[PDB]
């Protein structure tokens, strides 16, 4: 510590981390950049990849949203208890971004045109993660464990931008909606969502959602 | 162990896992899946993200190129030495991810037209790797520490895999191509990229590169 995120005024990519963080109690400083900040042509030059998120724990800065998930995901110790949960968590986290991957090109590239066609695949996407519930307690647990890790905010966050897109989507996937009842039900998470730094920011950055 | 990998019979995505595998002196088994296997609708429906490769280590069923590389990571101990190495790991192998997803949709998408651009832009994508290694022992030694990581052999892959796709892109690149050298010569390496077997395999599915 101490925790800073730098990163455009949306919940993107950074909104996973920040419910992590908060559900772990962390407090983190937020530092915005507005579109106009970053056509300056200053900041961008310093970024590794020239993108955003920008991570810094300490004297340790890094980039790639998932890098730093799994970051936080290994000093806040939800990363798993052994080498084979640890496997299971990143088959779905992997698996997660892939889908979300999809959804960014949808939002940014092809949403009027696209939206209808991305709405009837979309079941076929959440399946899996159904699937890999009903594989462990039957949905009564979390995604890989009986604990929380990077890899739950990360798919309860998918899902529930996923409920804005195609509204409906988890009705025919019972335990997926139990999943993200549950997970947005805990104290902390539940605290951060009625969050106005989180209820007055644009879900993605162009309007569309 | 055991190690049994079921892919299509191409490199793609498990070249550099293969590898790895090489290096640290391991034997796997090479379920090989013809296309016709695959359309006939055998696996598909099994496989949890429908696609493949598909692995298993004892009785351990992974999936996804990415949660494979990490898990051999972690298991034969090639994942850093401390949490701000496996951090600074994720970051350098997030990054290789990029630039590959773009080469994939070039290749099965768009080689004859986009070629032209991917080619120009592509300097822009490759910095970073020279400027990684120029900060670690002045590209001495590997992309992250003296330790040779599962991030080294996505990278190497990726690399070699660009120097068919456009030969010299790498000429400008001193540190990089050294890089290249110096891995390549790994007695494991050499005999891999020397064998029939990985020879005889064509880079990607639709002979195109
Ligand atoms: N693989 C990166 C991609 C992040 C990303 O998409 N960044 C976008 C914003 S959502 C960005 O920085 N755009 C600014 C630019 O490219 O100029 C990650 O997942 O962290
Ligand atoms: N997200 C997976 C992608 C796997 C993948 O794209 N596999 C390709 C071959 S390179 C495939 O043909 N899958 C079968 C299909 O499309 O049905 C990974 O990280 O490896």
């Amino acid at each position: 510590p101490p925790y800073t995120i730098v990163y455009f005024p949306v919940r993107g990519r950074c909104e996973a981390m920040r419910m992590l963080l908060a559900d772990q109690g962390q407090s983190w400083k937020e530092e915005v950049v507005t579109i106009d900040t970053w056509m300056q042509g200053l900041l961008k030059p310093t970024c590794l990849y020239g993108q955003l998120p920008k991570f810094e724990d300490g004297d340790l800065t890094l980039y790639q949203s998932n890098a730093i998930l799994r970051h936080l995901g290994r000093s806040l110790g939800l990363y798993g208890k052994n080498q084979r949960e640890a496997a299971q968590m990143d088959m779905v986290n992997d698996g997660v971004e892939d889908l979300r991957g999809k959804y960014v090109t949808l939002i940014y590239t092809n949403y009027e045109n696209g939206k209808n066609d991305y709405v009837k695949a979309l079941p076929g996407h959440l399946k899996p993660f159904e699937t890999l519930l009903s594989q462990n307690q039957g949905g009564k647990a979390f995604i890989v464990g009986d604990q929380i890790s990077f890899a739950d905010y990360n798919l309860l966050d998918l899902l529930l931008i996923h409920q804005v897109l195609a509204p409906g989507c988890l009705d025919n996937f019972p335990l997926l909606s139990a999943y993200v009842a549950r997970l947005s039900a805990r104290p902390k998470i539940k605290a951060f969502l009625s969050s106005p730094e989180h209820v007055n920011r644009p879900i993605n950055g162009n309007g569309k959602q």
